[PDB]
């Protein structure tokens, strides 16, 4: 027993990892067969970051104004291609260590592990979630741009999202394998709006169940409430509307306790009014909603 | 910016992981070089668990009781010795992916990396810190047992922990790589008391320097204290005495900062005699203390 913020193993994306140099800029690239993938932004000048044409600028670079270091082994590059604020660098080696992997594009409350990597080097993994204002809260200092976040899936590293910058806020924004940015935001040093931070209700619910399977009960309350009722309150709290969607993803967890959704719903509509009064929650003193019922049924049930 | 609980890459520990199994009993195993490491109770039947004697047990078995799979190679064991509370499974095949490794025994108050495995296999990867009662806060189900806990420097993997009991307050105890428990716990099914769980005085102070840093100052107070007067406070708290050892160590940090580690231990002082009057620090609603300062430097200068 027990629960904590666990990432998926790290060894096949570990590498995966090389650094991608273009004049002073040196930031990490994803080597996936005979292309490696880095945030465009590696080819901008701080002062191009003000307001970069990026045709302009990646038109001026050749093939060879890129250095890829995979460890001490220099990769030739033999193409340059844009795919929206991707770079994909053609490169004369297939990398032996590809593991299978698809590209996805997750939604708002989904959780991934980050490896934050420095000079093509893995320093650190954590787990975390796109907010549903579609940043990340994340680690990230200078030289962590194109660290990846990734699930597995058995033997399949599904790659969700490539780190592209911080907002002033200190929170985090990038892209999707493809090089679409998750959210409103563009690869560009000018003031950007996040959006509301709401918190992910269906996540907290699948945490609350995670404390009752971990012996932590003090919080069922005798109640119950309707997806309509426990709505109307939620949106007062800056809390995301649950849906019968929601209710059917909670279903194994609800099985597995004896505990219905509406009841649990019951039970964090009083948390949320009446607070937590001094006690914690499996070792929190808030409510935790970075964990999806999957990352809970995982962590119950041990999968591999 | 930002700051998380965060572990070590796993993939070189990854490469060391197989299944060990005696007769019904199946748990994890490390192979380093042509020596294959597990918790020596995989020789026990849930009946012997309840006063094993494990001598008269491993005097019954032979090199061809033991099944070790890595992958799908099965290691032929050509040898079987017990040192204290671990068998040393010895194997015709050293393991090819064996990285630079030591056996190292932490200090409580450490933190440590655990790649939880089940059958051999890599489930998932999370930080903790050996309390100050020799027990850790993790996350292991039926069949984690072998599982290692490990730190990374640079190229060299240093292995401290090995999982073998949950103690029925759902906490676990478990040994280094030569045995030795932990704390005073024993591999059997029988009352062991952990002791007082104290506060990790050091690695709060780590934490909030970590909070200053990513601009969290609310706690920034007016005062100054002696280690005499901040200790004297800490006892009433249940939290470890504070040493000039602790003080040099949070150095780097007070440099950093430019805030003196006693400023920092006056500023601690208050939050427990006032309490956190339902603010936040980092995101959390109490005094985190399983971070180390070096954790705090690793994650606030980005080692790699
Ligand atoms: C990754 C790239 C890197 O280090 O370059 C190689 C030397 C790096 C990661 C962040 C810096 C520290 N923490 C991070 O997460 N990213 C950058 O270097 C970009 C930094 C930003 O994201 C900036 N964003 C803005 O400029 C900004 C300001 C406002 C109001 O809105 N957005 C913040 C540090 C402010 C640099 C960069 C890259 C590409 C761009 F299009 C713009 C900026
Ligand atoms: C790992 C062993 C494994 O993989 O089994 C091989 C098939 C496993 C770890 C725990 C299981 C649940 N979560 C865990 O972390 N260990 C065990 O299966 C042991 C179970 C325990 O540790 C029990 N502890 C006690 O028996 C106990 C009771 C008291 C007062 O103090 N300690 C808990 C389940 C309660 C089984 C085991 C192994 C070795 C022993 F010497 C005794 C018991």
């Amino acid at each position: 027993s027990g629960f904590r913020k666990m990432a998926f193993p790290s060894g096949k994306v570990e590498g995966c990892m090389v650094q991608v140099t273009c004049g002073t800029t040196t930031l990490n690239g994803l080597w996936l067969d005979d292309v490696v993938y880095c945030p465009r932004h590696v080819i901008c000048t701080s002062e191009d970051m003000l307001n970069p044409n990026y045709e302009d600028l990646l038109i001026r670079k050749s093939n060879h104004n890129f250095l890829v270091q995979a460890g001490n082994v220099q990769l030739r590059v033999i193409g340059h291609s844009m795919q929206n604020c991707v770079l994909k660098l053609k490169v004369d080696t297939a990398n032996p260590k590809t593991p299978k992997y698809k590209f996805v594009r997750i939604q708002p409350g989904q959780t991934f592990s980050v490896l934050a990597c420095y000079n093509g080097s893995p320093s650190g993994v954590y787990q975390c979630a796109m907010r549903p204002n579609f940043t990340i809260k994340g680690s990230f200092l200078n030289g962590s741009c194109g660290s990846v976040g990734f699930n597995i899936d058995y033997d399949c590293v599904s790659f969700c999202y490539m780190h592209h910058m911080e907002l002033p806020t200190g929170v985090h924004a990038g892209t999707d394998l493809e090089g679409n940015f998750y959210g409103p935001f563009v690869d560009r040093q000018t003031a950007q709006a996040a959006g509301t931070d709401t918190t992910i209700t269906v996540n907290v619910l699948a945490w609350l169940y995670a404390a009752v399977i971990n012996g932590d009960r003090w919080f069922l309350n005798r109640f119950t409430t309707t997806l309509n009722d426990f709505n109307l309150v939620a949106m007062k709290y800056n809390y995301e509307p649950l849906t019968q969607d929601h209710v059917d993803i909670l279903g194994p967890l609800s099985a597995q306790t004896g505990i219905a959704v509406l009841d649990m719903c019951a039970s964090l509509k009083e948390l949320l009014q009446n607070g937590m009064n001094g006690r914690t929650i499996l070792g929190s003193a808030l409510l935790e909603d970075e964990f999806t019922p999957f990352d809970v049924v995982r962590q119950c049930s041990g999968v591999t």
